[PDB]
């Protein structure tokens, strides 16, 4: 399905099943397909599942402008309004934890029942003057330099640390190929601008606006988004939040720990 955002951008989404809605926001490089197994799992158990391709990714249009978290959050607001969703459980992976958090911060929680943050960049990813424990901006400047030379090989090399294959996680060649295929659909411009967005955007003000039941899940083997300065902190900053830590799990744990995640999502929903 599609809708058209404020600035004319057509955004692809899937809307499966019936019942209480669960809206998924994917990570960097990926698209709505990264959620296919969670969507099938929950929609065959009485939930409605909705997942969109972020602007510049997957099957959506690729605008030059608006590749920033305020726009991403308003794109989510527009999808929610397009479908007239109510009592939504928002679920964000990696950089997509930021746009579901920013949506609550900008739009409030009247339509929201709950929030799930998976390996998310919340509450802050890159260093700031009062956050020297964050990831040095040097690191993200280098992502951008490498992407602007050869984004295809960058994505391919990123599979190993993303999935923890260099630390004994087992992921098939097929999954690695699908990840690269999906990533290559995206815009080079959006891909690079997202680096700016997740490197530098501070969601700590957002944490204080989250007034719904919240579950944070994160792998403590995560080589991309360090658990100790993101998920661990987000769980403390959000009032009432629950934390689950998947032992030695990588960033790409919706694949390596799919069954565990499916069961944890269902239990959160049934709380």
């Amino acid at each position: 399905s599609t809708f058209v955002a404020k600035d004319g951008t057509q955004i692809y989404f899937k809307d499966w099943g019936s019942g209480k809605p669960v809206l998924f926001s994917h990570g960097w490089l990926l698209d709505a397909d990264m959620w296919e197994y969670q969507m099938e799992y929950l929609s065959s158990r009485g939930y409605r599942t909705i997942a969109f391709d972020r602007r510049g990714f997957g099957r959506s249009d690729q605008p030059w402008t608006g590749n920033d978290y305020d726009t991403f959050a308003d794109d989510i607001a527009q999808l929610i309004e397009h479908l007239d969703l109510k009592e939504v459980t928002l679920v964000g992976f990696s950089m997509g934890g930021g746009d579901v958090a920013r949506y609550i911060a900008r739009h409030g929680s009247a339509r929201v029942a709950g929030l799930v943050l998976l390996g998310a960049v919340t509450p802050l990813f890159g260093q700031k003057p009062d956050y020297p424990q964050g990831v040095p901006l040097d690191v993200f400047a280098r992502f951008k330099t490498e992407l602007l030379k050869d984004r295809a090989q960058f994505i391919s090399d990123f599979n190993a640390p993303f999935y923890g294959i260099n630390k004994g996680q087992v992921v098939s060649q097929g999954v690695q190929t699908q990840t690269l295929q999906i990533a290559l659909l995206a815009s080079l411009k959006a891909t690079v601008d997202c680096v700016t967005a997740f490197a530098e955007t501070d969601f700590r003000p957002d944490m204080a606006k989250i007034d719904v039941p919240t579950l944070v899940i994160h792998g403590d083997g995560d080589q991309i988004v360090p658990f100790e300065t993101t998920g661990k902190v987000a769980a403390e900053l959000i009032k009432g939040a629950e934390l689950k830590v998947y032992k030695d799990a990588p960033h790409g744990f919706a694949v390596t720990h799919a069954q565990q995640l499916n069961e944890d999502l269902l239990a959160f929903l049934k709380r």
